[PDB]
């Protein structure tokens, strides 16, 4: 119930949100349908509309008027945004040359630059280019300012996910607004873009940024806006909060504009009918601009013009329905569209299977537009598992496709062009990114970043500490003018072992063996050096990775490759080697092929046995550097060590071999040699997050040597490939994968070929950033390079996307 007969007079478009059951005056009360009785007349005010024209100048102010025109307007703060430029004899602001802005020039009583977001729904990223001759404002802003040429989304790319996103820093999973609709299991509830439900704060987790500048102080715009608040009040609001006295004016204020995704959902990207929805986002910018210049604002405020997501072309005749796969299809619920998410429909019911389910709907059809998975399965990059709100069973979709339950659904729940919410790396799905202002850096364009990291920067420039968050704290340093965070390396918490020979043969009991008893001063003096660390630099090009848990492990050095040796979980957490263009593949010799070796630096105890992957008849093993890239056939011993050895299904071996045998080796060719870090990672509660030894379910057959969940390789080269990878003096190039450790290759549907038909595109997919594998390894890379740490940052959040240009 809302008592509505009390009165917005004096109270338009307040900060502070009123407790029912009084009525409200803010630019919320609209959705809420809890406006006072006088809200529109008081405070939606249209006479005249949004312009001055010569007549009304020097005009006798009239208060019924939408904007004014009168003389007292800039005073009173209430002018319209072209007042200036009709009555005055002044320029719109795009017209003006663009000059650097060097320091803040902002009126007296401003304590920092003010921070204005103005975010465009389904803004895809070509529209900077495509749309250029209709966007002047946006084009001046873009050419003026810090720009990206892209911006990457979350997933999925959706508006309520990515928006949330954008404030919080956060990923879907960890904010909890995981779609733009989801059912929430435990409030045995919906949310959905219409509707109340959505405004229940029980749904929305994090700290968005309004929230970290309330409790530092600093005082922040309304974010949301009530859709029938028109988009020239929506400005003229903040250009009216922007002349309150100093001790009650926001410093940080939000924009939001459905366009062009409303139109673009109904015509396509780049339909006819999508020129006029740029023209008006622009003109709105232009307002705002001309709105500033007017205020003294324009080179004192940080503007950062951002989107959500892009737009891709969908039309109902590609949608892909579960009813031609399943059976059973009336038992179970989807979450349709650009994206499937599958649960049981009788909640509790004990016989809805969800392995014959994903078994329907792999393969089944040579065409099939969609992907099921377990959503432990889902790239690692997604980052979309640990939720409750996500369903187990996720349907990855084409792009360009929908998936529906059944026909009835999309013939009776085409009036539709457009679509998105398709995997973040889909180029239609790329939004945008420009920040202009004294803060920003001139002229400047940076790489395409995530928008995950903008939180941190948002906070930068507010003075604000941020809330914990997935951004990397540093990686956009280089967009700024003046930076306040000045990040540095997290420090080292268990220092390595060096263990020398320590162990005879016959001390170990392993049921390993191999034929390695075919045996001179020069070449004895020579392998004791190599075990010493002499071929280091060679094969540990950017320092030893430091390892940021409590731990105990051991640094083992070889001819060919280095490594931390786990005592705990009994295998490498990581193992490092260099790969000329120049070296050369061999085969493992016939008389090895089944070689193990003790490794007399290492404790029978700490070891593992080849007992184990005899008697377990579903795990086989494989090893982390490649005896197929030895440097020489007596090199080649070392790569048999138990210490080199790890859990791997036959099925995954395929994958493994393949990887080692042939794409390393490739890679080196191309990229003119690279540095290879290979390991496990343990993540069997998908939370993105390194497994400690108690969360471990799975283990090899009677023993204690825990199963990988996926195994990292991190493969870095010189950015400058006219330099090899072990002499560059500049910055480098990283591209790296987290591949699931499945024991089938179902993911793969032309997996029965060879592996050269199929191995590359599911590496393709589950790329990864080095942050990744750092979070799920409690592993810090790069620790000694000649590059500056804001630089990798960046390198360590780069994700190589595998998308054409
Ligand atoms: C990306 O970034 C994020 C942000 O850094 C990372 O997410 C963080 O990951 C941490 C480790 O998993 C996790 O720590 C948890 O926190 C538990 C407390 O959780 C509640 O409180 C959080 C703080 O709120 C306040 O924040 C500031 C201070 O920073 C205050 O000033 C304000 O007043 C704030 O209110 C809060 O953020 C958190 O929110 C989640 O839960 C809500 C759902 O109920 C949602 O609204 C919201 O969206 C969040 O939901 C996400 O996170 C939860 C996990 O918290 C997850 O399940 C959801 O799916 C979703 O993803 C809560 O409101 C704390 O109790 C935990 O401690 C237990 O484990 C540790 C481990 O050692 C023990 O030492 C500890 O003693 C304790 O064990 C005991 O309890 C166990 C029961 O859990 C029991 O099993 C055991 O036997 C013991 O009795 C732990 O520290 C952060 O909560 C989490 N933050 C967020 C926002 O998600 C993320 O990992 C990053 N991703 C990657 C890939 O890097
Ligand atoms: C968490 C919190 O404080 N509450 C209280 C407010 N409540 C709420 C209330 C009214 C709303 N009315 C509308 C029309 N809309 C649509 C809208 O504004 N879209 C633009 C937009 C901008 C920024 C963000 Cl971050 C997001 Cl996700 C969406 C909302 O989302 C909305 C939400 C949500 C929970
Ligand atoms: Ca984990
Ligand atoms: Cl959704
Ligand atoms: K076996
Ligand atoms: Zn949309």
């Amino acid at each position: 119930w809302t008592a509505t007969s009390g009165s917005c007079k004096g109270r338009c478009f307040e900060l502070q949100e009123v407790g029912p059951p009084d009525c409200r005056c803010d630019n919320l009360c609209k959705s809420y349908s809890s406006c006072c009785h006088d809200f529109d007349e008081l405070c939606l005010k249209t006479a005249r509309g949004w312009e001055c024209t010569k007549d009304r100048c020097g005009e006798v102010r009239n208060e019924e008027n939408a904007c004014h025109c009168s003389e007292d307007c800039l005073s009173r703060g209430d002018c319209c945004t072209n007042y200036q430029v009709v009555c005055k004899g002044e320029s719109h602001w795009v017209d003006d040359d663009c000059e650097e802005i060097k320091v803040p020039e902002c009126p007296a009583g401003f304590v920092r630059p003010p921070l204005i977001i103005f975010s465009v729904d389904g803004f895809r990223a070509s529209y900077m280019k495509k749309g250029s001759k209709v966007m002047p404002n946006i084009e001046k802003l873009r050419s003026c300012g810090t720009h990206a040429p892209y911006m990457r989304p979350v997933y999925p790319t959706k508006t309520f996910p990515n928006l949330y996103t954008l404030a919080t820093g956060l990923y879907p999973e960890s904010h909890g607004i995981v779609g733009n609709s989801m059912y929430d299991p435990v409030f045995d509830a919906s949310f959905h873009l219409r509707g109340r439900e959505k405004f229940n704060h029980r749904w929305w987790g994090g700290q968005p940024l309004w929230i970290t500048a309330t409790k530092q102080g600093v005082r922040a715009g309304t974010f949301f806006w009530s859709v029938s608040i028109p988009h020239e009040r929506r400005i003229l609001t903040i250009l009216q909060w922007l002349s309150l006295p100093d001790n009650e004016r926001p410093s940080v204020y939000a924009f939001y504009s459905e366009q062009p995704d409303f139109s673009g959902h109904k015509y396509g990207p780049f339909g006819p009918e999508m020129t006029n929805p740029l023209r008006e986002i622009d003109k709105t910018v232009g307002q705002l601009m001309d709105g500033l210049k007017q205020l003294r604002l324009h080179r004192c405020v940080n503007v950062i013009f951002v989107g959500d997501h892009g737009m891709e072309d969908v039309t109902c005749d590609r949608t892909e329905f579960l009813s031609n796969y399943l059976t059973n299809v009336d038992d179970i619920t989807l979450v349709p569209g650009t994206l499937g998410r599958i649960r049981a429909k009788s909640i509790n019911n004990s016989k809805y299977d969800p392995k014959t389910i994903i078994a329907a709907l792999t393969c089944k059809k040579p065409d099939q537009h969609f992907k099921p998975y377990m959503k432990q399965h889902l790239p690692k990059r997604l980052h979309y598992a640990n939720n409750r709100r996500i369903e187990d069973i996720h349907l990855l979709v084409d792009r360009r496709w929908h998936v529906a339950r059944k026909p009835l659904d999309v013939y009776k729940k085409c009036f539709f062009q457009g679509d998105h919410g398709f995997d973040n790396k889909v180029n239609s799905m790329q939004t945008v990114f420009v920040g202009y202002g004294p803060t920003f850096k001139y002229r400047t364009k940076v790489p395409p970043f995530e928008n995950i990291e903008l939180y941190n920067v948002m906070c930068d420039l507010l003075g604000l500490k941020p809330a914990p968050n997935n951004g990397t704290h540093g990686s956009l340093n280089h967009l700024l003018r003046t930076n306040t965070f000045r990040p540095t390396m997290p420090d080292e918490v268990s220092r390595p072992n060096y263990p020398g020979i320590m162990y005879l043969q016959s001390e170990f009991d392993l049921g390993c063996t191999c034929d390695d008893k075919v045996e001179n001063k020069l070449e004895e003096l020579n392998k004791r050096l190599h075990t010493k660390g002499s071929t280091k630099e060679r094969h540990l090009l950017y320092g030893r990775p430091a390892v940021l848990y409590r731990t105990s492990y051991d640094i083992l050095y070889h001819t060919d490759f280095e490594s931390g040796y786990s005592e705990i979980f009994l295998m490498p957490l990581w193992t490092s080697y260099t790969i000329s263009k120049q070296a050369e593949v061999s085969s493992i010799p016939e008389h090895l092929t089944n070689c193990v070796r003790p490794d007399v630096r290492v404790s029978p105890g700490f070891s593992q046995n080849c007992l184990a992957y005899k008697n377990d008849k579903q795990m086989s093993y494989g090893f982390l550097f490649p005896p197929y890239l030895s440097s020489s056939p007596e090199a080649k011993y070392d790569a048999f060590l138990v210490t080199n050895m790890v859990p791997m299904y036959p099925a995954f071996k395929r994958v493994w071999a393949y990887f080692q045998r042939v794409l390393v080796k490739k890679y080196a060719s191309e990229r003119n040699g690279v540095n290879v870090i290979s390991g496990p990672i343990f993540d069997y509660n998908y939370d993105g997050l390194r497994d400690t030894e108690d969360e471990i379910k799975q283990y090899v057959e009677g023993s204690s040597i825990p199963v990988p969940t996926h195994y990292y390789s991190i493969i870095t080269s010189c950015l400058d490939f006219t330099q090899p990878a072990d002499k560059c003096d500049g910055p480098l190039s990283v591209s790296s994968f987290i591949l699931p450790h499945r024991p089938d290759n179902d993911e793969s549907c032309n997996s029965s070929e060879d592996e050269s038909k199929w191995v590359e595109e599911l590496m393709k997919m589950h790329t990864a950033r080095v942050r990744d594998i750092e979070h799920l390894t409690g592993l810090d890379f790069y620790r000694k390079t000649s590059r500056s740490y804001s630089e990798i940052l960046t390198l360590k959040t780069y994700l190589h996307t595998y998308e054409s240009e």
